[PDB]
RNA sequence: GGAUAGUGGCCUACCAUGGUUUCAACGGGUAACGGGGAAUAAGGGUUCGAUUCCGGAGAGGGAGCCUGAGAAACGGCUACCA
RNA sequence: UUGUAUUGGAAUGAGUACAAUGUAAAUACCUUAACGAGGAACAAUUGGAGGGCAAGUCUGGUGAGCAGCCGCGGAUUCCAGCUCCAAUAGCGUAUAUUAAAGUUGUUGCAGUUAAAAAGCUCGUAGUUGAACUUUGGGCCCGGUUGGCCAACGGGGCCUUU
RNA sequence: GGUGAAAUUCUUGGAUUUAUUGAAGACUAACUACUGCGAAAGCAUUUGCCAAGGACGUUUUCAUUAAUCAAGAACGAAAGUUAGGGGAUCGAAGAUGAUCAGAUACCGUCGUAGUCUUAACCAUAAACUAUGCCGACUAGGGAUCGGGUGGUGUUUUUAAUGACCCACUCGGCACCUUACGAGAAAUCAAAGUCUUUGGGUUCUGGGGGGAGUAUGGUCGCAAGGCUGAAACUUAAAGGAAUUG
């Protein structure tokens, strides 16, 4: 324009033309404290809400559950300690699941002691506990092949909470001082674990013995999310009827029950209950979900994997053909591609490898906007209710009777699933690995993953993580040896997201299992397309100004014409193109983005759709 | 005139029409107990003081009262509200 | 007489402990017989290395990370390893406040063109308001400080008082 | 007739043009400027009446009666509102002609309200010298407006007066040169007498947006005027000057 233009603090009636196209309250100081005084109601009717489940005999009982990090210390001294407290001796036989009422603080509680033989057993045990009561030793100290792994193992499960307890202190006597000393140690070491809690309790004084009493009493646990979504009870008595109708008297913990729901045994797998009641009677109205999934020459295998892992770790996917070999015959099914997250590859392809079920597998697409839906209404349509007391009558196969124990001696628990989680789908998971598993792990290696109650044998298929735009992704020999990973298979899903623990059964190891990893249930998502990557290579051996020839690569002049159309690179990074087949022995003649030298080497990809395996129960 | 340990609209009867204010009355706000003091050093200032000493107020919220030289007391009593 | 590496005697408390002392009785400090260092493993951390702002043309990887601000990266600024810098039994971060700040200005800001002189004049409260009345000159006493003397202070009398 | 070109329109009952006369309403050319007056808005034909004002002259009179100013008050271009008058010209709205053409690219005909005036309202402008009022001091020069003093000066005549010339002086609208001074610079006789910081006094500002918005109040018949936030967002926005 050239004009110095006018200016004003606020826009001009002119600039406003050209552009176009209840009352305030102050707060008195009554109706301010007013205000806060009511909403504080609020808050302290809401603690009471809370409380009222546990606030007396007529409430339910709250689970203690005793571990001891050593042998060395038998759980009776422990449990004995805190009774003595109590100052009531009529409270203090041939079991391991006691009910006790504490007068001293008019509070019900249930201890459960684990067998500490069955090291599955105890995992078992602790994952149903509001409290996990940790025995520590102060003679001997905990042993890494052992003792650290139910500690670690716990936590990556989820634990309600925890304390720190010592029961032997005074076995190192001298001066107290001393026995100071091994405490502070004990509290640093755990600590690790636990950087939570800064004080571990020695039950040899009256006075710490006496405080953890009174926490397992007054104060209030964590919830546990994976847990408390699902109905959960456990057994006071079970009984039998006639291909069983097992009946099961207990307590409800979780969400809650409805009789036309499916529940889980973690030993035996899915039953349908026909009634309940309360101590009214609820009936399974057959308006209802089904049960329908659908609709030491060992020597020679480790060494072969550490030789492969070794290899593939220096030249990924790299591939030999040989001759008298047709390339085509080999490799047909490979389709070749400029780049996986560019390429219009189809989900559910009709390539016969594809499994049988496809139709048949359940697909969900928004799992965020399916998980918090499902819960809201499941909430809602609850029948029995934390603290109920109740009976169930379950549809039980007799032949199993044979595995039943006295649930006084046992812990015998049960579980209720979400609607849709018994049917299969395409289910992924995150991975890594466990604080020193440095073996191989092969791809296709049959494992063993629990994620929530229940355990499955899978093999999986690995992959690194990115967002690629079509979820397209490489498919990987090997667990990578430091970087999380994707793992993908079939098997029935879960909802709650589920922390999941990876390992292998191997008895000759004290415990019984090899563990190897931890992770999430991530998603299911079908659209996670594997593709198998291959790369072919040759030598360049005379060259040109405008073009270069290559060795080995191909044998045969049809294999060069049947695979002109992919393009080259170099592992400098230059691309090219095959111009045409020379001779009869399959040499051929290629041009590149620049100059090459026989210190280079030529290269080409080629890609094939993988699938996932289905899996199976594991017990 | 009554009442009080005692002065005084402190209260009662009768009578007069006064009292404060742009030198900011009256009203509203304060995550406001006051002071000795604390931090920050060119000088002038700015910000803070629930808290070891001095003074005031309260004992879940309002009101009433016995004993005693002294209390409108709450590790004294009586009633209502929660 | 100063640096860089194989080798030798000396020195000591952290810690533990007989005893005495301490204390209402004790713990600890102060004192002390015995024991107590060679990778003296009896092993010091917390943040940084483009500029503001002390200190890397080092070297390997990569093409999500860093960054109060300016900026780096499709690599002196990311990640890893060497080396180097700063404070050190302490060092970093968040929020509030003070100084540097003459961005609240009494001391001490600014208003043509950068934020800011009211269209114009009258006028009450408020702030502010020309000059003038005993001035000068004598004579005693006189304290302090430094060389009878000088300076600087103070009292009395006279002159129309 | 009108345009870049053309059409609507008027005309052989005579258009446009020429001559002799008359009516109405508005306006005050040239002279007219680096000139005058007024608190500002603003003010231009002649003569009469009414009342007011600055500067100058003064050996008149009173004797501190003064300067600035919250509240309160008078005036306030153009457009706009209500009622009466007037109604030439031009002309928001409205009714209409062409829709072709790149310089003439938005043009032509008719025309309501309005434009003027009387009696009441409204209170805004780039209302600008973009510079608050009162008082003192600091530099050179030749022009001009109003008053006064002097001259043995020219002219109107044989005085006075008037016109002109020369010197001085009080007051005013401006201009040219310079910078002891000042400033970011353009520039400035004040925008000087300031880190060497104090003559009196009124008003306003505190990075850019949200915003002259929301809400409350108050004035107006209405259009609208005055007063006037915060949550949130952002690293710049802005001034002067030269140059690739």
């Amino acid at each position: 324009n050239g004009h110095k233009s006018y200016k004003s603090k606020h826009a001009s009636k002119g600039a406003l033309k050209r552009l176009y196209k209840k009352p305030d309250k102050q707060v008195s100081k009554l109706q301010r404290k007013n205000k806060a005084k009511q909403l504080r109601a609020q808050r302290i009717l809401d603690s009471i809400e809370n409380r009222k489940l546990f606030e007396g005999k007529n409430g339910a009982a709250k689970i203690i559950t005793i571990v001891p990090l050593v042998n060395d210390l038998d759980p009776l001294d422990i449990l004995y300690k805190l009774l003595k407290c109590a100052d009531d001796e009529g409270i203090m036989d041939s079991k391991r699941i006691f009910n006790v009422h504490i007068k001293k603080f008019k509070s019900n509680l249930k201890i459960i002691i684990p067998d500490m033989t069955n090291f599955l057993n105890i995992l078992d045990c602790a994952k149903v506990a509001d409290f996990v009561v940790f025995g520590l030793s102060g003679v001997q100290e905990v042993d890494e092949e052992f003792g650290e792994q139910i500690i670690r193992a716990l936590e990556l499960q989820g634990i309600a909470s925890y304390i720190g307890v010592i029961s032997n202190l005074s076995a190192v006597h001298e001066k107290e001082k001393f026995q100071l000393d091994v405490k502070q140690s004990l509290e640093s070491y755990f600590k690790h674990f636990f950087p939570s809690e800064e004080r571990v309790y020695n039950l040899e004084k009256n006075s710490d013995a006496l405080n953890v009493l009174r926490t397992l009493c007054q104060r209030l646990p964590r919830s546990i999310n994976w847990r408390d979504n699902r109905g959960y009870v456990v057994a006071d008595f079970v009984d039998f009827v006639e291909s069983g109708d097992l009946v099961i008297e207990g307590t409800v913990r979780g969400i809650g029950f409805n009789a036309n729901r499916l529940v889980h045994i973690p030993d035996f797998g899915d039953f349908q209950l026909n009634k309940i009641e309360k101590i009214t009677v609820f009936e399974s109205n057959m308006n209802r979900d089904t049960l329908d999934e659908y609709a030491e020459e060992e020597e020679r295998q480790l060494r072969e994997f550490r030789d492969m892992e070794k290899e593939d770790r220096e030249f990924p996917d790299e591939i030999e053909l040989e001759p008298s070999e047709s390339a085509i015959e080999r490799l047909k099914r490979y389709r070749g591609l400029k780049n996986l997250y560019n390429c219009d590859w189809q989900v559910d392809e009709k390539d016969p490898s594809s499994p049988a079920e496809w139709k048949r597998l359940l697909r969900i697409g928004n799992y965020k906007n399916t998980k918090n839906r499902i819960i809201k209404e499941t909430k809602n349509e609850a029948q029995a209710i934390a603290g109920d007391r109740i009976r169930m009558f379950i549809r039980f196969p007799k032949f199993l009777l044979e595995k039943i124990q006295d649930p006084k001696q046992l812990l015998f628990a049960v579980y209720g699933l979400l609607l849709h989680e018994h049917k299969n789908a395409v289910v992924n998971f995150s991975l890594q690995r466990w604080e020193q598993y440095d073996k191989p792990v092969p791809s296709q290696e049959p494992i063993v993953v629990q994620y929530g109650v229940r355990r499955y044998t899978i093999q999986p298929l690995f992959s690194q993580g990115s967002n690629s735009p079509n979820n397209v992704h490489k498919y990987e020999r090997f667990l990578h040896p430091d970087t999380v990973s994707v793992a993908t298979c079939i098997a029935p899903v879960d909802f709650t997201q589920s922390p999941a623990i990876f390992f292998k059964p191997s008895p000759t190891d004290a415990k019984n299992i090899e563990l190897i990893g931890h992770g999430t249930f991530l998603n299911a998502d079908h659209s996670r397309i594997l593709a198998k990557r291959a790369i072919l290579t040759g030598h360049p051996f005379r060259f040109h100004k405008t073009v270069v020839t290559v060795r080995y690569m191909f044998f045969r002049p049809e294999d060069v014409e049947w695979f002109k159309s992919i393009p080259l690179f170099t592992k400098s990074g230059r691309s090219g193109f095959i111009k045409e087949s020379l001779g009869t022995h399959g040499y051929f003649k290629a041009t590149f983005d620049g100059k090459l030298s026989a210190q280079d080497v030529v290269a080409m990809s080629l890609y094939k759709r993988m699938w996932p395996m289905p899996s199976l129960p594991w017990n």
